[PDB]
């Protein structure tokens, strides 16, 4: 009631935050003792599992100053910077506490280095007001043009390339395919405009590297997969585009628990093994759930893969009913957005989650059988999870109509 | 070569970061095993002491999932928000990961609510480019006017109050006193312009509250004293001025180790006990050092008090020799800036530090006996620590001369 902010978190049907007392692996316990399976995982930043013991031991030693203190440089920092450069590439690297701060700092630096006013953007880049706009496809008061992953609009803006400082995108892989990325990179290379890959969510999510070799980013940002939820974001790329980062310093720069969590987590994510385990387990859950709904006439499908997926519901009434039924079974989904299992989502948890889905499907069967997913269902669902337009065939006038329906 | 940023940290005479491989309480250990006494304390954010055991145990349990998960609201968050409001006042409260992020967010929010373009500013508010300017006393490209704590310039701008959204200051108490704050508040009340008290450094520093009852802030920010170095900043104040905070959310909002550090630290800082202990211990060190230098003819005085103080050297050559002698004895000062002891600066550590100061004084004796502390010495020393002009009597023409000397 005192809070001036509106943090994203699980909320009940009345909008009140759901409180959880404790967590271990994939399971959360609520104040009433009920155990829930977490698919939200701090918005995808818990990738190893809640309370992971190896990370916890490193955090605990760091909380006692055993490898360094917040006052000063220590060998842990050298190790972390080297790990980031090895896995993501680039001339130089930088560190931040949030993805929002990293994206603002990098975008300002690139704009300054390029001495150009316009930035073309798709995807969410954090809460800073520099990204706010009243309308898509036109510059906001900060010179940023939201293009909603529409390549026709992008090509239009890139046809006059001399004023375009950069193109910044948060890559989606549920609704954008290989053809989208090949054309995106062709267009940006043709205009000679640097690409900023905002991989806060997808960097290290699917493999031990950035999300797609079909992008050639001049600058990257990663964060959620770096530190099992501890507040660390990293950036890197071409030195001349990041020169202004020399002006960046913050009080908690050397704080040791954050670096302990990042070095320990990154070492495991750099092997690719957690992402392979998550992919297999999540794929099993997706296949079971898709069939459970399809075999009961429930108009809900899924997009994505085991590492990152989402539910696609026929309409908002179906989605609301699904979310209520899922919560009643103790499934904790990121409602209307993407689901991101952690490595603690093992076969035993998959089996538990599938039984809960069987009960969700039972609760919904017979309520919505005469409804079907339409193109509108797909666009609306994708919009909520990846913050722009799915890559489905349409004309320039149809783009305007879809945006008119979905833009708030 | 790898790091694109230039973080503030202790550096040797060649500008290279000093490496410390562990720390505990008031002592840091360098790669050669030598123990130094820390007066920097992560730029004043370690106020209980490195590796404080109560905080460490809480962080460790939080790292094991015992006190909530990053996915959701936890049982302890309400107690954090409630105590922040009890200690600092205000209608509503918000949380951030750095002081830089807090200051940018609240300044943008206040300006938006006031629907006015100009912000008058003194003091450091973080690294964001919105604060960068080429010259003082005139608006930068973001509408920010740096006034260097000069009340004649402030009064001139406040004489056209209709365009002034807010006045944001980082309060200093080494070089600004009752006279300055009484007049600052008189001017801002007369203009009916809200004050943003950037208490990132001084909030909770001197007592269980904000830094001076002579300020009446509409918005406050605290951070360094809140979480023993973990990355937590807090804001609060008038609900309508912070309306835009409803759009603030970030992935790590509920991260449990930060929450454990802030709640455990705030519960202790809210009693006033650490601040009283630091004040007494630091006052003993100041008194000993002032007398040692005065008896040896060493032209170095001190300003401030046990919670936050600085050295005032006659000139840069004296300062350079002082800092080299101090490093040789294992005193780790924040060079040219403020010293901020932690609660680990106990009587035993005071005695050790006084012995090291005895050796510093002996090493400086006879080298600078013919040097006086001028007005130039005081203004230059204060400028480095509190980022503007000390409140010492001066003419308007003298203000121009000082600013011309010290602005870069
Ligand atoms: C007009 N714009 C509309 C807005 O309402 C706004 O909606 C956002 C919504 O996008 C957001 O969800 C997205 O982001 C979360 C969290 N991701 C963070 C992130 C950052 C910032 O990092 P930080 O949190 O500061 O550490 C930077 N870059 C990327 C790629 C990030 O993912 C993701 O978890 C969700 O998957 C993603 N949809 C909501 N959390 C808050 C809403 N206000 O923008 C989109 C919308 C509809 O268009
Ligand atoms: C050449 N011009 C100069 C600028 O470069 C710039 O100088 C700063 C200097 O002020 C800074 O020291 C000050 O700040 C440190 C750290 N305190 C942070 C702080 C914040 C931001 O919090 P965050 O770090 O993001 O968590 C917000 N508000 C306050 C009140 C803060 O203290 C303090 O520890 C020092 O005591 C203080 N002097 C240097 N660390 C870096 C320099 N670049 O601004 C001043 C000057 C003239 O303009």
């Amino acid at each position: 009631k005192l809070l001036a902010q509106e943090p994203t978190c699980p909320r009940d049907a009345d909008g009140r935050p759901r409180v959880f007392v404790e967590g271990s692996g994939a399971y959360l316990t609520d104040p009433d003792g009920r155990r829930w399976i977490d698919f939200d995982n701090a918005r995808g930043s818990v990738v190893l599992g809640h309370g992971d013991e190896e990370v916890a031991e490193a955090i605990a030693r760091a909380a006692r100053g055993r490898s360094g203190v917040g006052t000063a440089w220590s060998p842990v920092l050298d190790s972390l910077l080297g790990q980031l450069q090895e896995v993501c590439g680039g001339d130089v690297v930088g560190l931040y506490r949030t993805g929002t701060a990293a994206l603002r700092s990098v975008t300002c630096a690139v704009r300054d280095a390029r001495d150009r006013s316009i930035v073309l953007s798709s995807g969410y880049h954090g809460y800073d007001p520099m990204w706010h706009c009243d309308e898509p496809f036109t510059p906001n008061q900060h010179g940023i043009v939201e293009f909603l992953f529409d390549l026709d609009v992008l090509a239009e803006w890139l046809s006059r390339p001399e004023q375009v400082a950069a193109v910044v995108i948060s890559p989606d892989h549920m609704h954008l395919g290989e053809r989208w990325y090949t054309e995106f990179t062709r267009l940006t290379k043709e205009a000679d405009v640097p690409v900023i890959a905002d991989e806060v969510k997808v960097g290290l999510r699917y493999r031990a590297g950035l999300s797609t070799p079909l992008l050639d980013p001049a600058v990257w940002i990663v964060a959620k997969c770096l530190a099992n939820g501890s507040p660390v974001a990293a950036v890197g790329g071409d030195a001349h585009l990041l020169a202004a980062l020399e002006d960046v310093s913050f009080t908690s720069y050397f704080e040791p628990t954050a670096m302990a969590a990042a070095t320990t987590t990154l070492r495991r994510m750099a092997t690719g093994e957690p992402q392979q385990a998550i992919r297999a387990a999540g794929d099993r859950f997706i296949a079971h759930t898709r069939a459970a709904f399809a075999n009961a006439g429930v108009p809900i499908d899924l997009a994505g893969n085991g590492n990152l997926f989402q539910f696609v519901c026929a309409d908002d009434e179906v989605a609301d009913a699904f979310h209520a039924a899922a919560a009643a079974e103790g499934l904790l989904f990121f409602e209307g957005d993407n689901q991101t299992p952690s490595a603690a989502f093992t076969d035993e948890v998959v089996e538990d989650a599938c039984g809960r889905i069987d009960r969700v499907s039972a609760a919904l069967t017979g309520r919505f059988t005469d409804r079907e997913l339409t193109e509108e269902s797909w666009y609306a669902s994708a919009w909520g999870a990846m913050d722009g337009l799915a890559d489905r065939p349409r004309t320039r006038e149809e783009t305007t109509a879809i945006v008119e329906r979905l833009w708030e």
